[PDB]
This record gives C-alpha cells, sequence and structure tokens, in this order.
C-alpha cells in the first residue's frame, strides 16, 4: 500500500512503499518546480480520495514516510 495517499502501491521506489503516481510526483516534487500549497495551512488529509483536493500534503506526507530519491 501507498503510504502517501493510501491507495493500493505497485512497488516501493525511492524510500519508501508508494504507488505508482507517488513515485513520478516526488521525482517533480523535489528535482524540479512545484506549485502545491499548504505552506501555512497543512491541514487536508490525502487518501485515496482527498488527494485530488490537494497535491501539496502528499509531498509533506511522503517525507514524513521516509521518501528519499538518493535513499536505497
Ligand atoms: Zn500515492
Ligand atoms: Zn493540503
Amino acid at each position: 500500500l501507498c503510504l502517501v495517499c493510501s491507495d493500493e502501491a505497485s512497488g516501493c521506489h525511492y524510500g519508501v512503499l508508494t504507488c505508482g503516481s507517488c513515485k513520478v510526483f516526488f521525482k517533480r516534487a523535489v528535482e524540479g518546480q512545484h506549485n502545491y500549497l499548504c505552506a501555512g495551512r497543512n491541514d487536508c488529509i490525502i487518501d485515496k480520495i482527498r488527494r485530488k483536493n490537494c497535491p501539496a500534503c502528499r509531498y509533506r506526507k511522503c517525507l514524513q514516510a521516509g521518501m528519499n530519491l538518493e535513499a536505497r
């Protein structure tokens, strides 16, 4: 299971057991430019449904999980 947006995970990538999308998301969200906002809220729960409400919390969530694009 995806330990970010709490969905059926395809396989682990980077540092943690994530879905298919959280992989690609994270690699953009780290080594790229981002425009996700929960920089001064950080309220919403990111799961299988509510992740469409906010892709900002997902970055925070995956990081708490232990994601690292230079993990092992
Ligand atoms: Zn996910
Ligand atoms: Zn949010």
